[PDB]
């Protein structure tokens, strides 16, 4: 069982990981990598974009970034895209590789 | 200006908001929309992902069409640098505050 700090590396080299204490059953977090595309695919490709969101960049612009993030799979099963460690996650030493 | 709720209520509406006391300068955020994915796509078709993700979504959903895993709404963020941040996250003082303003 890790820290924080060592789930972190872990999830950097593609892993999935979880702590034992946490309240929801079969859940567990992984990280999604850095992205960067042309504007154009932004504003006529992507999905789940705003309008506002495409206007701006079409309005200020070459190549948007995407920073690297990480991600939940949820107690219901759904995708949290941007998931939060809290005060006791960051602080916790039950971590674990789940896969 | 307004209160943070009040920010999530234009963000729900798909404006862009920021906060006047923030230390970077031109930055906003946003909302993007839940989403619902067949699960085949999500083990070829979706960039971005891990490995030991997609092989956990062919081991407990397998080779099927009809089943879809469901990608919830979250908030994002137009940082400083113009880099985007999925999953922008509201601090102690982004929650309490009155100083939200919309951007677009
Ligand atoms: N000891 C604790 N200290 C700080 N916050 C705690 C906490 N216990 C629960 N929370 C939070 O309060 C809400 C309900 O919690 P739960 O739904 O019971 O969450 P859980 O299944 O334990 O998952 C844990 C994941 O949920 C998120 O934090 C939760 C979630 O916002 C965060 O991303 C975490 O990694």
């Amino acid at each position: 069982s890790m820290t924080f700090g060592q789930a972190l590396e872990s999830l950097k080299r593609g892993h999935l990981v979880a702590r034992k204490g946490w309240n929801g059953k079969g859940m567990f977090i992984f990280m999604r990598p850095e992205d960067s595309l042309p504007t154009n695919m932004i504003v006529n490709q992507v999905k789940s974009l705003p309008e506002s969101f495409k206007r701006w960049v079409a309005n200020n612009h070459d190549r948007i970034k995407f920073t690297a993030y990480l991600c939940m799979k949820a107690a219901d099963g759904t995708i949290v895209n941007g998931w939060l460690a809290s005060q006791t996650d960051m602080l916790a030493n039950d971590w674990v590789i789940v896969e």
